[PDB]
């Protein structure tokens, strides 16, 4: 079972993490693998090699935080190393839905994707609604004055800290909570890689929660949401016969007597036995003429072709 190893980032001291984090960010990914990149590949390492990297404070580090285990004769991570967006992450790999721990983290399914996607602003509050391994606040610290991260996984939460820590980002908080619950105040955007995929109205678990955990959402965005602020949801949408979705999303809303304007860029699609129809897409609160347009954006397909021209 994946997702289940503890993470402490508190055990190890600011200054050290951010300069681990550098050593991550010379070598994950890099066509020369160190001991420290083949760690965080999955593959078991010599300390003493390691130790010749990082250094022994470096390697004691790794230790403390759960980012390594001593098996004996070698270091293991149970953590993933991907670098994106001048940003080093770790998460856990990706693996099937079987084996999947209560509290696995999102091993970046489409993060990459989505950061393409993410309108360049900047602003003083923004929000990351579950934050999970903490990827889309990491890259919305330099042009935010706060971010904070939200989940309930609290092992999310750990690694979302981690992560901040890595990148020696002082301006990235994490709570753990449910939803908007430790959200306080109003935020100038909000993005959410939403838990939403193939389960339609029911909870399955953390990462497929079910419709009502965008009904939750999207009902108390306008509360915490900065006027003329921005949203940014990834979802799975689910249209049925005379009950289309953006019907229900214009109603959680209150789309029209708040005069919010919505942008839904639908990617990919599959119709439904029912006579409805499975999407996923990009949703965009932001300022504009009041309503609701869906276009379809072959996003993902694009993304397949060339990343760099979602850019
Ligand atoms: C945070 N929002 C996410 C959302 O981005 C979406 O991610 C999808 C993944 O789940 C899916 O992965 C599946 O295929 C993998 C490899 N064969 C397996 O290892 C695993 C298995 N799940 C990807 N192929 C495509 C993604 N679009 O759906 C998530 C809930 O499932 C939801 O939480
Ligand atoms: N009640 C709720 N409140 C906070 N977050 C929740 C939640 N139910 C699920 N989540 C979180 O939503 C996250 C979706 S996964 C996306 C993680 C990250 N933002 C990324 O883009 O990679 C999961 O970490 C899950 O734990
Ligand atoms: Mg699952």
């Amino acid at each position: 079972i994946v997702g289940g190893s503890t993470i402490q980032p508190e055990r190890v001291d600011a200054a050290a993490l951010r300069q681990l984090g550098d050593a991550m960010r010379k070598v994950v990914g890099s066509a020369d693998p160190t001991p420290l990149a083949d760690l965080l590949s999955g593959t078991p390492v010599d300390p003493d090699e390691l130790t010749r990297e990082v250094g022994a404070d470096g390697r004691q580090a790794l230790l403390d935080s759960g980012m390594a285990v001593d098996d004996g004769t070698t270091f293991s991570s149970p953590l993933r190393g991907h670098q994106l967006h001048g940003v080093v992450v770790l998460s856990d790999p990706d693996v099937e839905e079987e084996v999947q721990h209560r509290w696995y983290v999102d091993p970046l399914w489409e993060a990459d994707l989505l950061i393409r996607l993410m309108l360049r602003r900047g602003g003083a509050r923004a929000l990351d609604m579950g934050c999970g391994s903490g990827v889309l606040s990491l890259v919305l610290a330099d042009r935010y004055e706060s971010v904070l991260g939200v989940d309930v996984n609290p092992r999310a939460v750990a690694l979302s800290r981690l992560n901040a820590a890595l990148n020696g980002l002082t301006n990235v908080t994490f709570r753990e909570g449910d939803m908007f619950e430790p959200a306080e105040g109003r935020f100038s955007r909000i993005v959410f890689n939403s838990p939403t995929n193939e389960e339609g109205n029911e909870f399955v678990d953390l990462l497929e929660a079910g419709e009502p955990i965008l009904e939750t959402f999207f009902r108390n965005v306008p509360r915490k949401l900065e006027s003329g602020g921005i949203v940014e949801v990834n979802l799975a949408m689910n249209d049925y016969p005379g009950d289309p979705f953006r019907e229900r999303l214009a109603d959680w809303l209150g789309l029209t007597e708040n005069g919010l304007r919505v942008q839904i860029f639908t990617s990919q699609r599959r119709a439904t036995e029912s006579g409805g129809e499975w999407k996923r897409g990009w949703l965009v609160v932001a300022p504009g003429p009041v309503g609701l347009t869906e276009v379809e954006w072959p996003y993902h397909d694009r993304y397949e072709e060339d990343p760099d021209a979602l850019l």
